């Protein structure tokens, strides 16, 4: 049972990587220190806010 | 001219600037060869993906 399937709040992507074919980031979940891939597509879907959170500190 | 007002789809984000203290877009608006700065803040609420479609493609 991973990433979006734990059924936990997104809290904040701390990085991401496309090494795998596909853009995964690696999310930390509301109230657990154990951080999982979830795809990007789905997180884009699921907590965009959270997405652009991510990109705009990565900005700088 | 005015931005979001003109009442146009976001089609595409150019590119963004903190130029002025601020996080802006220039936004490609569909059917119309005329870009407009708004603000990031006002992109995220608007039309994240748009926002999050800019942010895939300059991470590559």
């Amino acid at each position: 049972a991973r990433g979006f399937e734990r059924g936990l709040e997104p809290e904040k992507i701390i990085g991401a990587t496309d090494s795998c074919g596909d853009l995964m980031f690696l999310m930390k979940w509301k109230d657990t220190d154990e951080a999982d891939l979830v795809l990007a597509k789905e997180a884009n879907v699921k907590c965009p806010q959270i997405v652009i959170a991510f990109y705009e500190e990565r900005l700088t």
